[PDB]
């Protein structure tokens, strides 16, 4: 299967690049605030074409760091804390000749194998190092051993290292940043390319005026439309050089808000009907495409015939089902609008049983529910 | 010598607006608020208005843009413009719709234009104004008086399908006087009664209060929030019709919609430059000011002033600002960049204190030209 053809399944990306300047601002700018009364993760609205990971819908190398990718021209890319590898899968479609070195923490929580890359690309042939036969310690980016064994297959320098790992504290993030630096300055292979080595990593801009480790200079800060509205998540492009400050909550919030108020979510050019069906069946077993009044009423019929392990115990499973159908029915009866938080705020505040929904469905179920919602909204008119 | 209206249309800038359709449902959801405090003191809504002199209402509101579908469906042969002043809104309409004839009205007083000066400058001749209100009293040109409405058909025998009002009223009571009289006419008048309830009044309104009921049998169809309206206020254009009455737009609804256009959208510049109009505004701002405005042109004005201290103080203030605009980097036409321009100027309060409302509006037109002229 052609990678460039598969690229039409990933949506377009809207973002803001805040280039780090040595010279002071000297502006004294106002603040941009808009309190969206939303309870659902609407950043999954354009991610219906994906199942196990959908990071590729949020961040893209060709979109954000396209010029650096062109200039440096990496033969191999290093993906750490990647999970099911959907951001790595998008990269494989945008750059069809690049090989990959994948690493992800080996635990029961989430994934430690690229299930989505396997799904999108078809085969793991381009993943020259998938971290097979490694310990939990050697797959942890906060440990020295992870960095020591990074070249066990690939002998190419760490020109562009991609990190989408979620850390406990900022101290764990610092552990990784320090270890990256220690490697790129010690390693025989890497030392050859010098200071022109990059680490593009996910960071949550909590505080302000926080100094990066020594000889770690942030080049730019990327604020994604795909990042959760509630937080202060961003992607920082780091390099070796005279250290500077991590992005502050303030700047991130102003940029985060402009994107939420102004821009609309771009839908995918093509529809992966097998992936949509998978998410539909993942949300509610037996859910079929297209989702219409007829399709919804049969799901209402299927639960009626079941009621007419304990007998009282199965009432929990049917309660979840009703909640899902009630929401999808509400989306169906809702007028078509543009994919934006103003319209999403309207959808939620037009629904009477909103709090019952959040109470009855888990975080993963509600994310799945948004993928299905997004498909339905795109399917309209 | 021949003046084409469609060619003249390239002098009016593009319009950005938000239409808030009034829904019978009587069920509005609970929403959040959008706030951004722009530290601005100048009427920046005049930046894209350099090509106009006496009136520039057409830079802000347009019939083809805002109510193009209604203009198509109800194809009006004649349009009625009340409280029009120099008639720049009417002039834009004449360019967008080259076959429509007009009936013009504006209050006959020393305080405002009671003759379409801008229409004349744009179109060339008053041939399409079949009724310019010639030989009428101040009472018969006041939209709050019955006699104004009684004599509206003295020339035109076409129904009031679309009535345009850009009048500024003292109280909301005066606005209500007009709205009531429009209704009284469109329901009494032999000519108008024929078209029934499908008659419209697109009037300018300041959304001050909330949950204010429109007069009986007067129903608002939609509310238009213009980018061209002053940021500070709560000015909007309401499209009214005959029907079971509803509520006037509330200050609340407006402010969010008003703010979005300020944060998101940029001011579109005019495709062509009316160099005669620019020169007129330049000479209106400061006598002897010539285009292009450059370091050489500004230093000449500094020199000319060296050889009545009140008049020279105003001149220095103007030159100081234009010099600041000249030395300023080119940016996009938006409130973020405009906030930067006056945040970068040290004598901001002296400016507002030394120049009148009309002078500052002229100063912004000249500023807009200079900003567009860059790079
Ligand atoms: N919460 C959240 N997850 C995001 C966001 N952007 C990307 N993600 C990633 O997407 C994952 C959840 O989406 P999926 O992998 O598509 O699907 P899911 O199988 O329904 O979910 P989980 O068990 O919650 O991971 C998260 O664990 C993140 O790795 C975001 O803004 N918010
Ligand atoms: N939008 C807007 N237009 C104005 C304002 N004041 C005057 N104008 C119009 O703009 C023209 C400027 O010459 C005036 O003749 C009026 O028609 C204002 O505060 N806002
Ligand atoms: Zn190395
Ligand atoms: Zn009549």
């Amino acid at each position: 299967i052609d990678p460039t053809e598969q690229l039409a399944y990933f949506p377009k990306i809207t973002f803001e690049r805040l280039k780090n300047y040595d010279t002071s601002s000297n502006y004294a700018k106002g603040k941009l605030t808009r309190n969206y009364m939303i309870l659902l993760p609407w950043q999954h609205v354009n991610r219906y074409n994906f199942v196990f990971s959908s990071t590729g819908c949020k961040v893209s190398l060709k979109t954000c760091i396209g010029k650096l990718m062109k200039d440096l021209n990496p033969k191999v890319l290093y993906f750490i804390g990647e999970g099911a590898g959907n951001w790595m899968a998008r990269t494989a479609c945008e750059y069809p000749d690049i090989k990959f070195v994948y690493r992800s923490l080996k635990d029961d929580l989430d994934h430690h194998y690229p299930l989505e890359y396997q799904r999108v690309i078809g085969e793991l042939s381009r993943i020259i190092d998938s971290g097979e036969g490694l310990s939990m310690e050697t797959t942890d980016a906060t440990q020295k051993t992870h960095w020591d064994l990074i070249h066990r297959v690939s002998k190419d320098a760490l020109l562009i290292t991609l990190c989408d790992a979620e850390f406990k504290d900022r101290d764990d993030f610092f552990k990784m940043v320090i270890l990256w630096r220690k490697h790129v300055l010690s390693c025989r292979i890497c030392t050859t390319y010098g200071t022109d080595l990059y680490l593009f990593a996910k960071y949550h801009a909590k505080d302000c005026n926080v100094k990066l480790p020594f000889f770690v200079r942030s080049v730019a800060t990327f604020i994604m439309q795909g990042s959760k509205l509630s937080g202060s998540e961003c992607y920082i492009l780091l390099t070796l050089g005279h250290h500077n400050n991590l992005p502050c909550h303030g700047e991130i919030q102003n940029s985060k808000m402009k994107i939420a108020v102004c821009n609309d979510f771009y839908a995918a050019k093509k529809l992966d009907n097998k992936s949509i069906e998978a998410n539909c069946k993942s949300l509610l077993s037996g859910l079929r495409i297209p989702i219409n009044k007829k399709e919804l009423n049969r799901q209402r019929r299927l639960l009626t015939l079941q009621s007419n392990s304990k007998v009282i115990e199965s009432k929990w499973l049917t309660n979840k089902a009703n909640t899902i159908i009630d929401w999808l029915e509400h989306i169906l009866n809702s007028p078509k609008g543009e994919l934006n938080y103003d319209f999403f705020e309207a959808l939620e505040n037009t629904y009477p049983n909103m709090i019952k929904l959040i109470d009855n469905l888990g975080n993963a179920e509600i994310k799945k529910l948004i993928k299905v919602t997004g498909y339905m909204l795109v399917s309209k008119k």
